[PDB]
């Protein structure tokens, strides 16, 4: 669809908000560094995984086959509990909730690979600076 993108500072304020700063242990910078990463906080971003039929959405793009229904992921498992449509909307609820359910499962934040290549034991400080947060 179009793009909605949050501005850098305004989603780490409204992520904050929405309780994510120190969940699960993983920063606010943490959580602003996956979605630049894995969306640009591009709120409609959406990206299909042919090798699965899967789609990844919105700001943290979860994924199709395990976390929301998308009614088109062939033996997906819907951990979220909500379709994949809630996670492409302005107001991110919906889809910071989910994120909060996927670092719950063991491997936490480290089942993005671009958090694993792009954050994970670098300085991410520059994401939050700024902002007031
Ligand atoms: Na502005
Ligand atoms: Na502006
Ligand atoms: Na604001």
């Amino acid at each position: 669809a179009e793009a909605k993108v949050f501005e850098r500072c305004e989603l780490a304020r409204t992520l904050k908000r929405l309780g994510m700063d120190g969940y699960r242990g993983i920063s606010l910078a943490n959580w602003m560094c996956l979605a630049k990463w894995e969306s640009g906080y591009n709120t409609r971003a959406t990206n299909y995984n042919a090798g699965d039929r899967s789609t990844d959405y919105g700001t943290f793009q979860i994924n199709s086959r395990y976390w929301c229904n998308d009614g088109k992921t062939p033996g997906a498992v819907n951990a979220c509990h909500l379709s994949c449509s809630a996670l492409l909307q302005d107001n991110i609820a919906d889809a910071v909730a989910c994120a909060k359910r996927v670092v719950r499962d063991p491997q936490g934040i480290r089942a993005w690979v671009a958090w694993r290549n792009r954050c994970q034991n670098r300085d991410v400080r520059q994401y939050v600076q700024g902002c007031g947060v």
